[PDB]
């Protein structure tokens, strides 16, 4: 169900209707320290100029880092949401796939941080994202 | 244009309705060389599974607005403009209504333009900001 | 005492010996929503290439935003420390002064955020800094 | 060189001991086109009034290391390199000892190089990181 971490019996928005399901993000591997996700490039992932939209790398990094945090913290009573996403763009992608790998670099009580690398089908580094995730007690 | 994006060419590789922006519904309202605005109606397509506007939606609305506001000026000077850095910070979530974005240009150099984007809810509250650095380069073809 | 907010009767490091006092940062105005600070350019503020060091704008923004938060929160039992500082550089400064203005844009329970603008003697925008400040209960 | 900064010119505008870097004591240890390291002994000159290493000290050590590691390669190709964006995030404070910085190059484009800088304490713990984007331009004079 994009293979997002199954941590709750109900979610407000079904995968297929979310932004993630609309553009087609799917999680491959997920561990407490490292997660991967990928997407096929389609027009839905593109801006009008034919290259993958800058926002799509941002969103891929956002979901992967946040959900990789959720995977650990939800069962502990916490919620995780993005608090900063800094994405830098090195090389565009016209077609193929975008593959993201998030490596956890800090896991603090209130903040987790993930380095996300976004690669094309040749393995070339096309973008990176520094993802800062706020971790707070779940609300009643 | 589709999405009211600036019309600076006779044709584009991908039509508005098929692009990310048209799929999620981003629309440009005002556009000038120093300030531009855009908005989007929140629907599920804008949300993460947890029911709030997805962090990547604010990133993408900022990305398109700041980049296109640059394109509007530089394209006819033979330049291309593409996001080079997008730093979005999240202050308050949006569950429903609209997200309204205003991009204010703060630096227009020869190789980089920089825009401060504020993303507000229907109550006017500041829900996210994005610092958008846009690379400007001569067009290749 | 660089005119930093007088919120405590003792501080661990005297102004003149801190990084701030060494390079000469001084706060001019401070309110809950807006603060200003300035520095004379000297070699101490410069890199070996003769222009003001990128780190000096970063540090000016860091102290101004953090201390402008401290000014409000210390009396409430909280500590404030920088958690993210993103500085972008638009135009170098060779000599004169650097003047910083921090405008508060969000004041949340756990995070305050300040937009800092760094201007030369002509008023030109030379750098900006997006300052994210963590606010936490003071420790015993 | 003073601070062991790369020696790529016969003279510099400002001597090491008088610059910010020499005042606070930054020293480069290893330097290669893809990886560089530097360190600094914590003393009060590195601290804010509250007694911890000043957030701007990590920013500045990252700024100098990533920029100079670029200079080491591009200067003799007639290019100048200067910080364009420095995004430093703070995970754990340092009260005393040293701060040790390692810059790993992750992109070397024609106009921008990008380095990931990790800043560690004497126990090896990751206390801060900086994403350093460095503009590379032809030298003017
Ligand atoms: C920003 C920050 C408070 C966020 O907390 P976090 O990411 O949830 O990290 P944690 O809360 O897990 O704690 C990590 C370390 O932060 C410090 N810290 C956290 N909360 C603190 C508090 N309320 N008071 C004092 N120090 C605190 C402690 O050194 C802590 O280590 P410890 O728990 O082993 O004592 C913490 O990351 C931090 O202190 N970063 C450094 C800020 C800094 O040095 N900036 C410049 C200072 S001049
Ligand atoms: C990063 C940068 C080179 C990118 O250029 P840009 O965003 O396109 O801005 P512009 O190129 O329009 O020019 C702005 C100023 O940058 C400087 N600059 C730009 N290219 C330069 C070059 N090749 N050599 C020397 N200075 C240059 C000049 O001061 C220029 O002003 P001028 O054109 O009036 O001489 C430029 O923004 C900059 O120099 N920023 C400051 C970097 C800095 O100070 N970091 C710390 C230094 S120790
Ligand atoms: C990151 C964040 C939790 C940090 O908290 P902060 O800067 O200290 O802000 P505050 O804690 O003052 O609270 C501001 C709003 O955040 C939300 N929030 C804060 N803590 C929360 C929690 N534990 N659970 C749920 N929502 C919370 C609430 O909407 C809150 O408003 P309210 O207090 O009027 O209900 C908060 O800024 C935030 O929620 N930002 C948005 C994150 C986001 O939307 N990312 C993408 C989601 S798909
Ligand atoms: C921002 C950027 C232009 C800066 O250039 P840089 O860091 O110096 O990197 P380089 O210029 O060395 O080149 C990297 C790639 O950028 C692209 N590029 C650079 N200049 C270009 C130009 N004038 N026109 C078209 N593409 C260009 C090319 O794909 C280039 O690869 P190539 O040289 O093998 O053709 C470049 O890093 C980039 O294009 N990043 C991607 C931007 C992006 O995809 N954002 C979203 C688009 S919708």
């Amino acid at each position: 169900g994009g293979n997002l971490p199954d941590v709750a019996s109900h979610y407000p928005v079904a995968y297929e209707q979310t932004l993630d399901g609309t553009v087609g993000f799917v999680i491959d591997e997920m561990t407490p320290e490292r997660a991967t996700a990928s997407v096929e490039v389609t027009d839905t992932l593109r801006a009008r100029w034919g290259l993958v939209h800058g926002g799509a790398y941002c969103a891929l990094a956002e979901m992967l880092a946040t959900e990789a945090t959720v995977a650990v913290v939800h069962e502990k009573g916490m919620m995780a949401v993005g608090q900063s996403n800094h994405t830098s763009f090195f090389r565009p992608v016209k077609e193929g796939h975008v593959r993201a790998e998030a490596v956890r670099i800090h896991a603090g009580s209130t903040t987790w941080f993930w380095d996300v690398s976004l690669r094309d089908d040749a393995g070339r580094l096309c973008a990176v994202s520094s993802m800062s995730i706020a971790v707070r007690p779940r609300r009643d």
